[PDB]
Order: structure tokens, then C-alpha cells, then sequence
RNA sequence: UUUAGUU
RNA sequence: UUUAGUU
RNA sequence: UUUAGUU
RNA sequence: UUUAGUU
RNA sequence: UUUAGUU
RNA sequence: UUUAGUU
């Protein structure tokens, strides 16, 4: 069951809305890593992300494993961002964010090993500043 | 462009994390909503959040124009909670849900009229206890 | 190349929007099938649709071949009425149709064969009178 | 309810699929703009739409209300046109339009105010002229 | 990099189109699991290659990691089987299929774990014996 | 009903699964060719695809019914491969693919007619060597 | 409408 | 990788 | 198969 | 913004 | 969990 | 068309 002091979605939303608490969750035993990115290029912000995270450690840079664990768990965040097509550019639509990776095991059982969560928040428009509106997006994955 | 005091995704998603901190919200001259359901069938998600709305007064109860912004709103947050297919229970997974609804303007131009933020937090996972994680969906639309 | 005058597409969906005009239709050599369907359960419009197929001779009631062409026909009509999920009654909204099925050549050259050509035209919205829009929805395929 | 003489869905597709109408739409108080546009890129044929819809005045150039609730209707019309991806060149296809826009209220209350109807209609296929059959779609938005 | 000759997915493929070929990869340190399901809705697919996998002792019974794992690796091999829409019976179509899981690592390194893959070949069609073609899917993840 | 040894799906996947066997389905009446292409674009593959089947004489090189019923093939194999984008580059990711395309008649009843199965299989990641696993499609169609 | 659940 | 942008 | 509907 | 196009 | 099915 | 690739 999850453990209700270490929501790991919950946690990584947290740390993204409120502009440290990098450090207290490290205290916890968590991995953190804060970042953003803008573009009309989809894959710029996966780069942006996974650079991040395997430059911060909260993912290992060799092996795929962890690499395939952040990809999908990114993608899962990509849904609640584009809402229904993974297109930014292409679709005449920019996208400016702030995002954070959280590493660690959020269920009670310690068997259930670390996860990884994906959050993302910022705004999604036309390609004209201040025609936009807020956008969010968390995908969550075992490791 | 989108008033600093007034990101009406960001709070409709602080508020779901959090007091009457609706109190504070509806002084502002938001139009608040608060709730939560659970069920493996998405549209018992979609009626909750469309009866919690219209009997708080967040929407209009008759005509169909703000029916339909709520609609495709909530529509849009399920995208984050769904990732790919719009489906529950037919693909063997429930979800347990608090969700907010929040009406107002979050431009600095008066013009942009009010815009509706359905924010959705919760869990999703097998149908049995435990076996599940976080999930996230934030939809937002002009009203 | 398509013939000006034969354009399967454009002349089902004018038929559909309108005498036995059929008539004329079938007096240039088209098989044309008309109805109409009401539901919450997407599999309840495919069958209403194959079924008048069938009945009015516009593919034949034997054999996979044809039946398979006018299943994904109406798949991709369904597209342009469901925008995003083939989903009715599931996502709360039901549809109201029309529809016209239309097969022959479009096309200049006689070696095009017969292609057939779903339309559906009506309203879509919440399971009340009245909260509801226009919806359309037109599938082309070879057969 | 609809008022049956003012189908706005209906109304803006038999404008599309007839080559004056537009005058005899405007005295009835309609807002309309008609256009075409051919790509292998689906950002292009969004902003002819929003390009020719603003400098007709179907929709106000000034803040985003407008701009959007536009956009999430060629998205609409977008879904009848592609079925599944939203992509043209990237899956080596192209698409040759004629558009129309349509502005003003389908109801029979007052009350409802202003919606919005894009229809697209031409041809989709492979990059070579010939390779192609009919395509459709219409989406459907209150203001 | 990939092990030449462990290669998880191609394996479950060849032995899903088959003697205990099993008994040759268990021996090799494979974890595998054949079975059979047939149904018109998917959560009865997903539920047979659970508990079949669960019961066969392909992945852990207790705890939700490696059923997580399980379940992403089910709906990625169904993209290949339903193709768009993840729905058998409400778009009036039923699959019959054979299905196998296979668990070990792939890779050269050793350090890369365990990967799931499942597969599955049958046919789908109309609720109609003969109305149907063959389907196939594989979905490979990390657990 | 389907010949149990004219299965064209099966038949294509053992003959892409296994490295003469084109020999010995030719001699069975049955038009195959098989390739290989690897890209970060999905155009490219459909390219490589139609671009083979056609000057091997797997479909006719002139007219549209025959590539149209090949490119829809081709779009349900990418299901399986892209499992619900069917993007590549644009999500940072890559394929390295090997293909086949049967074409041949696989029911008891010579009135079918002829069908197309085109199969995928090969690898997909991010772009970097190694960091990759297994992907597989089958789409199929009546031509 | 006032959080779901077993193959 | 250290938030994007004009049809 | 001969247009649906309430949280 | 005043219909696209070759592997 | 030990392959489905009619408008 | 005769398997891709670095943030
Ligand atoms: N409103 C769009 C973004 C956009 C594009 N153009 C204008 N707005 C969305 O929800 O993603
Ligand atoms: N993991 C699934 C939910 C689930 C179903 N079964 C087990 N888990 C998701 O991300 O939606
Ligand atoms: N607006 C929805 C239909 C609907 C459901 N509820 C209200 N309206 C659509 O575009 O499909
Ligand atoms: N037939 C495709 C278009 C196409 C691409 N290549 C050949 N035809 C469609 O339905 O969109
Ligand atoms: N042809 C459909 C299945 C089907 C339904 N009805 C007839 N056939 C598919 O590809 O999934
Ligand atoms: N694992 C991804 C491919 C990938 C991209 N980056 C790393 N891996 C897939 O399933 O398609
Ligand atoms: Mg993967
Ligand atoms: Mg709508
Ligand atoms: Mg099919
Ligand atoms: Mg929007
Ligand atoms: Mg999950
Ligand atoms: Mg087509």
C-alpha cells in the first residue's frame, strides 16, 4: 500500500508549484533533480529531462534499464500535457515548463523497490506570448 | 497574458493537495467545487464532477454552454489520468479520486472572461488494494 | 485520378444532408444505402450500419471481403464523429444519426474498382434533449 | 435546443460542398469565412484557418478567448480529416482543402450564445497526384 | 546491448507460433508461460494473462511491482492487436488468442535484470466464426 | 474461414523471424518481398515499404487501389511497433527494422480474394546503440 | 456528486 | 538540460 | 438496421 | 491564409 | 487463466 | 527500399 508520508506524485507536484525542499527530501532518502524547458519540439523536452536526470543521479547514466524506466514514465507525463496528441510543433503549439524527477519507493513494503515520478507544469499555446493557458502532466513508473 | 495571482490550474491543484482555503479563494471571486469519487467506469467520474459543479453553483445548471466547457475540461483531465486510453474498468483498472473545480478569470484582461480548471488527483490501479500508484489530470477551458 | 462528377465522398454526405435521389444515384450505376441510429453503445451504430448494408444489397451478405471493407470504413467515419475516443455511452454522450452508405468508382479509371463511402451526420452530446451538437463523421475504402 | 434553421454544423458543410451564400448566411446574421489550403504540414492548414478567420473578422484578433476555443475546433475537424494520427508528411501523406468557418448562435435560446464550425473537405493521400481519395471533417465550439 | 541469442521478444514469438520448446528455455534460465483466451472484452484478456503468469510463476504473486510491470507489457502487446482502439465488443469485434509471457534478461549485461515480454496471435473479427483475420501484439518491459 | 496453412499473418512472421522460404511460397502462389530499413522517420519506412512491394511485384505499381490497401497495412503494422504514437524522431526514438509483405489469398474460399499482411521486426529506442529493446507489427488487409 | 477495487 | 513563441 | 438520452 | 504532392 | 462470436 | 542512432 502506499505509504501516505511518502506520495511520491504528490511530493514531486509539490516541489514543482511551490518555486531547499530539494534538501529535505534527500534527508528522506529521495532523489531529486528540478529543471525546465520550452519548446515546440517534443523530443527537447524528453532530452531536457532525461539530461537532468542522469546528470543530477537520479537515474543511472549507463545501462538502459533506468533510461527505459524515465522514457516511459516521461511519455505518461507527455499524456497529461498534450492531451490526446504528442505534438507540440506540429500542431501549431508551444510549450513552456518547469519539471521535476523524484526517485525513491513510495509504498509501504520496502520489497516494492524505487519508482520514479515525472511531473510537469507551465503553459501550452499558440506560438504568440499570452495566448496560452497552464498545462500538467505526472507519469509515474517502477525502476 | 496570464495574471500571476490569478493561475487557476496551479491553484485548483494546490487546493486538491491541501481550512476554507475555498473561503479565501471565493473572497478572491472564484467559483469553487470540491469532491471526490471512485469507480471503474469513467463516466460515473465525469457525472460526479458535473453534478458536484452545477449544485455548487460553479456552472450554470441550465442551457448548454457551460455544460460543454465542463465537458470537454474534464475531459481534457482525464487525459493525465488515463494516458493513452480513455478507459477503466474495461481494461481491468479503478481509480479513487478527489477532484476541484474552479470557474473564474486568470488573464490581467478583463476581456478573457471566466475559464473553467477541472483538477483531478488520486489513485489508479488493479481492482484490489495496494496494487495501484498515483495518478494526475488537470483540464483546462474557456467558459 | 477522382472523377469530378463521381465523387463518392462529396456525393454521400449531400445525400445524407438533403425525391430518391437514390434514384438518380442508382440510375448512374451507385448502390446506396440510407438509415438512421440512436445509441450510447458505439457497436449498436456499426451494426445498424452493416446491417442496412447488407439488407439493401450495398455489399454482399457472404463471404469477409466486403464486410471487412465497410468495417473500417465506418471506423474511420466514427472518427470524425467521436474526435479523440470511440467512445459514447462510457464518456457520458450519446449520438443521434443519420447515415448514408454509398459504393462505386470514384475514380477516372475503370481498374479503381469499387470503393465505398460511410456518412454520418447528427447530434452528440449528454444524455439529455437539447445539451447536444452537430457531429459528422465520413470513412472512404476500397472494396 | 437546436434550432433547426440554424444548423451552424449543417449550414457550414453545404457552403463547403457547394463551390452569394456567404452574403445570404450574413444577412442572416452569420459570421463566415471560406478559404483552402493544401500541406504535408499540419501546422500550415491550422494557420490558414486562424489567419483567415481573423482577417474576416469571424473571430477577434485581440486576446486568446477566441483564438482558442477556434484552435479546439480545428482540432475537432482535424480528427475527421486524419482518423487516428493527427500527421500528414510525417506518414508520408498530404492533404489538398477547402475550408469554411462559421460563427453565430445554433440555438433556440438567446441565451446560448455564440459557437463556432469548422469544416475541412478535399483530398488525402499519397505525395502523387491521383493517390488520394476524399476527406472530411467538422468540429464544433462555443465562444 | 542485445544478447544475440536472448532475444526475449522474437523467442515468445516463435514460441507462440509452435514439445516443450519451455523446457529448452526454462533450462536456459527462462521463466516462461503459455495460455489461450478468447473474448469480446479486453479486461478478461488482461485478467487471463495475469493470473496465468501469476499462477505459472512468472512474476511475483505478492506486491505490485512486477505486476505493474506485467500490466504496461499487456497493453503495449494489445496496441498491436486492437491497432487505435484499445476496445473489442463495444466496436462489435471479439479476438480469440494464444498467448505466451516470457521472463529474463536480453541483454548482454547482466546488470540490465529481468524483462517481460508478452505476446499475442489469434484472429479478430466480427462475432461471426469465418468474418475475421489474424491479430498480433508484443509488448516488452523492464522488471 | 481462414486456411489453416495459408495463415498469411503466421507465414509472414516465421518467414521475418527466421533470417529459399520466398521460393517455396512463391511455388504456394503467394507474392513476397522482404526488406530493411531503419530511421527516426516514420515516412521513411512507409517509403521503404511501398517502394519494395512495389518493384518486387507484390502490388501493382500503377493506380491507387492497390497502394491504398498496402499503406493501410502498413499503418496497422506501425500500431504495433509505435504502440500508440506513431511518432519516432519526434519522441526521441528510433527503429531498426526488417519487413516482410505476403500478398495471397488465406481463406478456404477462393472468393476472398487476395489479402496483404505486411510485418515488422527489429528494435526501438533512444538513439544511442544498445539503448534499445524489441519491437513487432502485423497489419493486414484485403486488397 | 459527496474515492474505486479481486481475474 | 539550466521555460517556448507570430500564421 | 429502419436517431439516442438524465448524473 | 488565398488546396498539397514522388519513396 | 487454461481462444471469442450473430446486428 | 536494400535496419536507425547521442540530449
Ligand atoms: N489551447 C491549446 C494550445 C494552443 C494552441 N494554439 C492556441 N492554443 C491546448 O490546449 O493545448
Ligand atoms: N498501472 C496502470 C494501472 C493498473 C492496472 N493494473 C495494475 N495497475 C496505470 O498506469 O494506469
Ligand atoms: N461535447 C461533447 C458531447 C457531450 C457530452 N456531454 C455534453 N456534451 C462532444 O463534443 O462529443
Ligand atoms: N489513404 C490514406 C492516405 C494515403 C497515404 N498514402 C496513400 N494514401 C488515408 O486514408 O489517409
Ligand atoms: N477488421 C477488424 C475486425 C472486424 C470487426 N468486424 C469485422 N472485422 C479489425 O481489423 O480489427
Ligand atoms: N522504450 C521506448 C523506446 C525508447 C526511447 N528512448 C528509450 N527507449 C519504446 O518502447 O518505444
Ligand atoms: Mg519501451
Ligand atoms: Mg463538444
Ligand atoms: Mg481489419
Ligand atoms: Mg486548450
Ligand atoms: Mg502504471
Ligand atoms: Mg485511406
Amino acid at each position: 500500500t502506499l505509504h501516505k508520508e511518502r506520495r511520491i506524485g504528490r511530493l514531486s507536484v509539490l516541489l514543482l508549484l511551490n518555486e531547499t525542499q530539494v534538501e529535505e527530501l534527500e534527508r528522506d532518502g529521495w532523489k531529486v533533480c528540478l529543471g525546465k524547458v520550452g519548446s515546440m519540439d517534443a523530443h527537447k523536452v524528453i532530452a531536457a529531462i532525461e539530461t537532468a536526470s542522469k546528470k543530477s543521479g537520479v537515474i543511472q547514466s549507463e545501462g538502459y534499464r533506468e533510461s527505459h524506466a524515465l522514457y516511459h514514465a516521461t511519455m505518461e507525463a507527455l499524456h497529461g500535457v498534450t492531451r490526446g496528441e504528442m505534438l507540440l510543433g506540429s500542431l501549431l503549439r508551444t510549450v513552456g515548463l518547469r519539471f521535476a524527477v523524484l526517485r525513491g519507493n513510495p509504498y509501504e513494503s520496502e520489497a516494492e523497490g524505487d519508482w520514479i515520478a515525472v511531473s510537469l507544469y507551465g503553459t501550452i499555446g499558440a506560438p504568440i506570448k499570452g495566448l496560452e493557458h497552464e498545462t500538467f502532466g505526472v507519469g509515474i513508473n517502477h525502476i
